[PDB]
C-alpha cells in the first residue's frame, strides 16, 4: 500500500545526456544515435537574447565553434542544422548506450518525468505534469537547459520535452524533441504571460480512486450527479471540463473498486464547495491532479520496465 | 527557481538489482562485487511467517536451492549465510557494473531515495525520509520486497535501506545492508505496533527557507522567540524538540537569506498556533518535513553527481 509521487527510473536516460559549448554558453544536450540536441539559444550571448536573430548568429558559426563533451570523452561535430528551436549538431561517434528511445509531443494533462542536469551531470528526478496552459512547475537553476522530460514504456524511452526557459512569473516553458514549443512561447527575453492555469479534472479523480485503494473514504458522499451538473460546478472553481472520454479512461478503476465514475464525481462537486473540512487525503490538504489514470493503474498494479 | 520533492538518479543502482528465488518465493536482490543481498523471509512459506525458525528453515537449504537472476544472467550460488536479517549469497560471477559503494546506517530524519522494484526490474524512484519512529511512509505492493533506499555522494553510492515488510497499519518497516531493522520491528508476521510519529523540525525550517528562497515570504512575521519557549509550543504539537546542532546545520541557509534561525523559529510558532488560513507555500497546505537543510541548499545550489 501508500501512494507516491512516483517518476521512472532515469538509468537509461543518464547515458544520453552529454555537454554542450558554443562560445562561452554552456548547457546541456541529448546524445542519440550520431546527433546531439540541445536548445539553439546555446549560440546567444547575454546580450542577444533581447531580440535573437537565429539565423543570421548562425550563419557565423561553424562545426568546430560546437564542442560537445560526454563526462571525459570529446567528440567531434561534423555537421550543424536548426530545426525550430533546436539545434541538431551531427557529431561522428554513435552513442553506445542509445536506447530504442522515440520522439512523442504529449497533450496538456498528461505526465513525464524531469532530469534535472548541470553542464551535462545528471542532478535528481522528479515527476510533474504538463498544465493546460502549456507550461509545467519544475525546480530548475541557470545551466540546466537542455533537461529533457521523458516516460518509459517497458523497454522504450519516449522523449517528450526540452527545458528552454524560466518565464519572468516562475513557471517553466520548453519544447518538444522536434524544437516546437509548448504553448505559444518563444525563445527570447521579453515579457510573455502564460494563460489561465486550470485544474485537470480526469486526474483529480483518478486521485481519488487511489486514496479509495489505499483506505481513505471518508469523501465518499450518499449523493450522485449528471456530468452536464458537474461540469457547471467544475468550471466556476476553473477545472477543466469532463467529457466521456474521460469517463471511458477511467473505467478500469471504478471496476476495481465497485465505484460509478458519476458517484466520484458527486464526492468531488462536495468537495469542491464545502472544502477538506481540514482533513487529508493520502496525506495531502489539497486536490492533486498530478496523477494520469495511468499514473495510478502503474503504481497500484506494479508495472515493470526494462 | 521552483521546488520540487527530487529524487536521486537511479542509473547506478539500476543495475545491481537481481531477482533472488527460493523454493517459490520471488522478491529483489541487491548483487554487489560476487555477493547478492535479500531479505532473509526469502526461504519461508505463506505458512512460516507466523513463527520463523530462520536457523532451523536454513539448515534445510543448500547453495542449488537459491535461484539468482539478472536480467537473462544465470548466476551460481556458490556459498550462503545468514547476517541478522539479510541473507548473503556468494556468487561466481561479480557484477561488472558495480558503483563505488557504501553501507550506511542512517538517523532518522535523514532523506533517501527509493528504488521500488519487483522481480528484479525496476519500476520507480521516490525520495521520502525515516521517520523518527523508524518507519517510512514509502510505496510498496507484494513482491517489491528487496527493494532499496540510497543516497549519492558525487561518485559513490550510499546504501542505507532495504525494504522487508508492511506494517498493518499501512506504514512500511526495513534493516539497514548490514540486516538490521530500523526500530524494534521483527521480520515475522505478527501485530506490531509503531511508536508515535512526530514531524521533523529542523526539516520544516529549511523547507521554510526554500520558500522563501522561492518567493513566498507571507509568513515572515515580526516576532522573534527563545529555543525554549519555541520547543514549549514545540512539543505541544508533536515536533521534535529543536537543538544546537540543529541551529548550527541551519546556518548557511540563514547567511543566503539574512534570517536568523530564531526569528524563522517565531514564524513557525505563529504558523503552529494559528494554522495556514487556507493559504499554501510551495504549492502545499502543510507543513513538509521531508526535505533535510542539505536538500535544500543542493536543490538552490545545483549538486550534480557522476
Ligand atoms: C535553462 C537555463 O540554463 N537558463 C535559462 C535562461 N537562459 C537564457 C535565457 C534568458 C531569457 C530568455 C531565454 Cl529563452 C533564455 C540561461 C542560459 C545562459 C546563462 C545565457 C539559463
Ligand atoms: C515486501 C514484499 O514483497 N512482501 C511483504 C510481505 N511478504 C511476506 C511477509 C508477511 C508478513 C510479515 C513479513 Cl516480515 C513478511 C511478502 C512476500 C511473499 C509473498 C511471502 C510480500
Amino acid at each position: 500500500s501508500g501512494f507516491r509521487k512516483m517518476a521512472f527510473p532515469s538509468g537509461k536516460v543518464e547515458g544520453c545526456m552529454v555537454q554542450v559549448t558554443c562560445g562561452t554558453t554552456t548547457l546541456n544536450g541529448l546524445w542519440l544515435d550520431d546527433v546531439v540536441y540541445c536548445p539553439r539559444h546555446v549560440i546567444c550571448t547575454s546580450e542577444d537574447m533581447l531580440n535573437p536573430n537565429y539565423e543570421d548568429l548562425l550563419i557565423r558559426k561553424s562545426n568546430h565553434n560546437f564542442l560537445v563533451q560526454a563526462g571525459n570523452v570529446q567528440l567531434r561535430v561534423i555537421g550543424h542544422s536548426m530545426q525550430n528551436c533546436v539545434l541538431k549538431l551531427k557529431v561522428d561517434t554513435a552513442n553506445p548506450k542509445t536506447p530504442k528511445y522515440k520522439f512523442v509531443r504529449i497533450q496538456p494533462g498528461q505526465t513525464f518525468s524531469v532530469l534535472a542536469c548541470y553542464n551535462g551531470s545528471p542532478s535528481g528526478v522528479y515527476q510533474c505534469a504538463m498544465r493546460p496552459n502549456f507550461t509545467i512547475k519544475g525546480s530548475f537553476l541557470n545551466g540546466s537547459c537542455g533537461s529533457v522530460g521523458f516516460n518509459i514504456d517497458y523497454d522504450c524511452v519516449s522523449f517528450c520535452y526540452m527545458h528552454h526557459m524560466e518565464l519572468p512569473t516562475g513557471v517553466h516553458a520548453g519544447t518538444d524533441l522536434e524544437g516546437n514549443f509548448y504553448g505559444p512561447f518563444v525563445d527570447r527575453q521579453t515579457a510573455q504571460a502564460a494563460g489561465t492555469d486550470t485544474t485537470i479534472t480526469v486526474n483529480v479523480l483518478a486521485w481519488l480512486y487511489a486514496a479509495v485503494i489505499n483506505g481513505d473514504r471518508w469523501f465518499l458522499n450518499r449523493f450522485t450527479t449528471t456530468l452536464n451538473d458537474f461540469n457547471l460546478v467544475a468550471m466556476k472553481y476553473n477545472y477543466e471540463p469532463l467529457t466521456q472520454d474521460h469517463v471511458d479512461i477511467l473505467g478500469p478503476l471504478s471496476a476495481q473498486t465497485g465505484i460509478a465514475v458519476l458517484d466520484m464525481c458527486a464526492s468531488l462537486k462536495e468537495l469542491l464547495q464545502n472544502g477538506m473540512n481540514g482533513r487529508t487525503i493520502l496525506g495531502s490538504a489539497l486536490l492533486e491532479d498530478e496523477f494520469t489514470p495511468f499514473d495510478v493503474v502503474r503504481q497500484c498494479s506494479g508495472v515493470t520496465f526494462q
